[PDB]
């Protein structure tokens, strides 16, 4: 029963959830990976990992992915949550040097992951293992695009480190631009391609309908995270959230800000419904009778179908995951699943 302020009747009615058939094995295999890579302590893995629903989030998204592709995506996604937690803890504890060194290591590992599989920082080693596996599915040109995108993500996290240590809340437009990077919009968009087995040509993935559908799926995911994660973030002195920027820069009340974020999220849905018609028409057009055309058509159709699945997977994840259940914590500023 979704809280009334967070409920989206259009998602519930018109975006039925899907779940990949590999999910049961995925749940246990990513938990074992978090344990074996020492990304969380064993007692915290046992108590909290399944309840965090990280594998459920990806298995509701990349439908049709080969099992090995889904496994690498799920491990990387769980890694990305643990990295968000490390970044938060380094900010809270004023560990500017530790963050700077981790930032530099991630840039280097991203370009040479095999070299870093046994690094002394288990967070770097776990990153490198997941990225090396993601780099084994498609040509080097896709790997280079993933790396270009993630270098940009790392730098967006560095900007957040400086904003939070200096007390700065970004302006609304500044925030919206930063949030496309901190939520990793273009990484999730890149990962559609190994999931459907095809690196798309620039001419296809930059088609305006593919681009706009991809963008709106990610804006929904990030802004719905902002809507649902606002309480945990206020409690933890996090400043990065569309609602916080609106309160600060536009002088809205909390209630006014939550309503404006919710309206922005609802508009993403109905803008997506419009452009989805065009992106599926484009998938139809690619099927021109040729073998290549059929391949590209099926890949675009699968990817646009997963851009739609992201809406329902992200919506339910925020009500199922222990990650956001701040009311259940003894110390609302310190989630129990982080290493403090
Ligand atoms: C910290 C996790 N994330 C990606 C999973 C940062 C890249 C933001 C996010 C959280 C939840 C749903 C959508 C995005
Ligand atoms: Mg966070
Ligand atoms: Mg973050
Ligand atoms: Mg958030």
């Amino acid at each position: 029963a979704v809280p009334p302020s967070l409920r989206l009747p259009v998602i519930e009615a018109a975006f039925p959830r899907q779940l990949h058939p590999y999910w049961p094995k995925l749940q246990e295999t990513t938990r074992t990976w978090l344990l074996e890579k020492r990304l969380m302590p064993a007692d915290k893995v046992e108590e909290y990992a399944d309840g965090l629903c990280y594998t459920d989030l990806m298995a509701g998204y990349y439908l049709g992915a080969p099992d090995e592709v889904l496994q690498a995506i799920a491990d990387y996604s769980a890694w990305s949550f643990v990295w968000d937690d490390r970044h938060d803890r380094d900010i809270v504890h004023g560990r500017a040097g530790a963050w700077r060194r981790l930032r530099g290591l991630l840039h280097t590992a991203l370009d040479s992951p095999g070299d870093h599989l046994h690094h002394e920082d288990t967070l770097v080693a776990g990153f490198a293992d997941s990225v090396r596996r993601l780099y084994a599915f498609l040509p080097a040109t896709w790997n280079a695009r993933f790396a270009r995108h993630f270098h940009t993500v790392i730098e967006a996290y560095d900007r957040e480190f400086h904003n939070r240590t200096r007390g700065i809340v970004p302006g609304v437009e500044e925030y919206l631009e930063l949030r496309r990077l901190t939520s990793a919009h273009w990484i999730w968009t890149d990962l559609l391609e190994p999931s459907s087995g095809c690196e798309l040509p620039d001419a296809v993935r930059k088609h305006p309908a593919y681009r706009r559908a991809a963008l709106l799926s990610q804006e929904f995911a990030a802004w719905y995270n902002d809507l649902c994660s606002l309480p945990k973030e206020i409690a933890g002195d996090e400043v990065h959230n569309l609602g916080i920027s609106l309160i600060t820069h536009h002088s809205l009340t909390l209630e006014e800000a939550i309503g404006e974020v919710r309206r922005r999220v609802e508009e993403c849905i109905t803008e997506f419904l419009a452009v989805e018609r065009d992106a599926l028409r484009f998938a139809d057009e690619l099927a021109d009778g040729t073998v290549r055309g059929k391949e590209l058509s099926g890949a675009v159709r699968a990817n646009v179908g997963n851009m739609r699945n992201w809406f329902s997977s992200v919506y339910w994840f925020h009500h199922e995951s222990g990650r956001y259940m701040v009311d259940s914590w003894d110390d609302r500023s310190t989630p129990p699943y982080v290493n403090n």
